[PDB]
DNA sequence: TGCCAGAGAATGTCGGGGAGCCGAGGAGAGATAGCT
């Protein structure tokens, strides 16, 4: 009836995050929020890995 | 190994200590009106 669903996108260093509450039968729906958490690694380790 | 930290290169600004001007009280130098 009322859905909450959590994505997740898992990088190489980075996660992005986002909650929504939605109401699928009646084409309803608003979203909780979003983010995005940063793991600094340098472009050498992304080459290196 | 990409990128961080710092060397490196052009500027512009400012203390600072000599150079050179230059305002100012004061002394020769005299025309001169009060005096004889």
């Amino acid at each position: 009836m009322i859905k909450n669903i959590l994505g997740l996108a898992l990088g190489t260093n980075s996660i992005g995050w986002a909650l929504v509450k939605q109401d699928f039968e009646n084409k309803q729906g608003e979203i909780l929020g979003m983010g995005s958490r940063i793991i600094p690694m340098s472009q050498d380790i992304l080459g290196d890995f």
